């Protein structure tokens, strides 16, 4: 009757709510990671610009010395 | 009264089913976004190695030339 129906539905709501909360905590940790990925990407883009620049400096100076006569 | 409460509880269960499904799908989306991002990490890492390597080869050949 209504009494065991209530008992069972209150239990399922508690179970689902708990699983939902766990899911939303995961999503939130992941959302914080996606923001911290944007900063790491920018850092990588910077390091790459820098490495490229240093590479061209070395390559060009080597070509220049090899071309010296 | 009690029978109304049961009807309302069933709807509230169903809505929680919906929210959890939505979250679990969102989690699958954010999951393969961690796969794409880590494949971008590895791509950046390869490019960085390549640039540093060409840099270091040029440096070392130039040093050898300058040192007679």
């Amino acid at each position: 009757g209504s009494t065991s129906d209530v008992a069972n539905l209150a239990n399922e709501k508690e179970e689902l709510n708990n699983k939902l909360k766990e899911a939303q905590e995961q999503l939130s940790r992941l959302k914080d990671e996606e923001i911290s990925a944007a900063a790491i990407k920018a850092q990588f883009e910077k390091q790459l610009l820098t490495e490229r620049t240093l590479k061209t400096q070395a390559v060009n100076k080597l070509a220049e010395i090899m071309n010296r006569k």
